[PDB]
């Protein structure tokens, strides 16, 4: 038994300065990796009730805490991934299988829920592609259990993950943190030459995946010189997402009605060209 | 040598009863489809100059001609594709390497291009989900090369592929006429009952490639069940977009100048919403 219509939720992020129809945003490529692995998917508002968020959580399939640059502390980004967070805990214990993908400030934000400490340093990495150094753990994991072995083989070799972070945790604070070191499998390390830190990981016993790299940006971001662009970097954010995605199948919520569904979706939300100005080429901004 | 910012037109297709701001359309399923294996998009306007599509070839790395029910003869589209497909032999004679790819409509449309003559056929095939029977010749074929082998056999095994068309070109009237088979490469074909069709195809020596049925859909439309869902429905829209644009990555063509370039890209474009209604979740619309 599973779930071929997956709706996914994606998480709003603070604007800086807001404005009406400017409080929260998400970038367009988030969208489109989810889309492309066969997915739908619906924005998350920021500033809600406890009920609504729960109401949504009933209707959705999976969650996605995304990249940026706002609080991990103060935002209503940080809140609502709080609350999605022990939602997605307290279901999965119940059988009812959720799974949660955190990118790059959705890894950090992560870290954070899990260990209820703030554990980050500073790393030359705001702009720069790396493989990943992969972990001996990697032979057990779910999230690459099915991409091919020659991708593999690739990811260790070649530069094919975008870094934009300024934040990141590294292999020792992750290791010294009791609750983070039983709970997360880290699959992948890197380092900027002094640092060193966790670059992608999974919940041993739950569906939690999370990545301090940005997978979407290789196919549908094309804005600085530093994202990877080659054959093996497109074939990477599809099979990252594909497996998200087949999480999110095993999930079988689905929305009261389907007026519901309808009046839910990103469809609704019409995004704006940012990719002279900003990072993305394209911006959702909500009231 | 390649290029790995290709950009790809796609050609929009008369609307029945046009109004302004509505001549012409483009569904967003083939911007998507593109998009997610690492291209980025130009949308082809409908009744131009000559002089105008061949500073817009100039300029592109391959062209898609997308699928409907428009004249094959008399359309706005049909003279576009007309102009695209012979610059496009042209170039490639003369060592620039470009490729075209034909969906559905686009698939009939080459058909009428390199036999000169309309040889289709009513079958009952809209909205119909079918596996290919492939042929003999898909073991040494292009379009399939770099396709995982348990794909191969899902594909010719499962319901995966959508196919709404009207029409089609028996293999018998394909095999009849000369100039098709000896300028076309017939990878697969599928039957509705007494009528047996191509269903995919590429050319023995140029970079064309088509398909009666419509890949794009699998992972990016949702408004209809014959369109197939399954994990592996989902990687065929994937290799199937990732082959093609892995061709335009062999053309390198650019733009005069980036603000040239900007002016062109899907970005200037806002869908509309029309799945309530429509085959489509979105869908653009071009004055």
């Amino acid at each position: 038994k599973t779930n071929e219509r997956p709706i996914i939720g994606v998480l709003a992020q603070d604007v800086f300065d807001p404005k009406p129809d400017r409080n929260s945003y998400i970038a367009a490529s988030y969208v489109k990796f989810l889309e492309s692995a066969g997915a739908r998917v619906v924005p998350v508002m920021i500033n809600k009730s406890e009920d609504e968020y729960s109401r949504l959580f009933k209707s959705i399939n999976g969650v996605l805490f995304p990249g940026g640059g706002v609080s991990l502390e103060s935002s209503g980004y940080s809140k609502a991934a709080g609350i999605f967070y022990r939602l997605a805990l307290e279901a999965n214990s119940n059988g009812d299988y959720f799974p949660v993908w955190g990118t790059c400030l959705g890894f950090e934000l992560l870290t954070l829920l899990t260990s209820g400490e703030l554990l980050l340093s500073h790393t030359n990495t705001s702009g720069i592609a790396l493989p990943l150094d992969f972990t001996e753990d990697v032979k057990g994991s779910r999230l690459f259990k099915e991409f091919p072995e020659e991708l593999m083989k690739s990811l260790a070799t070649e530069p094919l993950t975008e870094n934009s972070h300024q934040w990141s945790i590294t292999t020792e604070n992750f290791t010294a943190n009791k609750k983070l070191k039983k709970f997360y499998r880290v699959l992948s390390t890197n380092t900027d030459g002094y640092n060193k830190f966790v670059s992608t990981m999974e919940a041993y016993d739950f569906p939690i995946y999370a990545t301090q790299w940005n997978p979407e940006k290789n196919a549908f971001e094309w804005t600085r010189p530093y994202i990877p662009h080659t054959p093996s970097a497109i074939k990477t954010t599809f099979y990252m997402a594909n497996f998200f995605v087949n999480e999110a199948r095993k999930n079988l919520h689905s929305f009261a009605s389907t007026e519901e569904e309808e009046k839910a979706l990103i469809y609704n939300y019409k995004p704006e060209y940012t990719g002279i100005q900003s990072a993305f080429e394209q911006t959702y901004f909500f009231n």
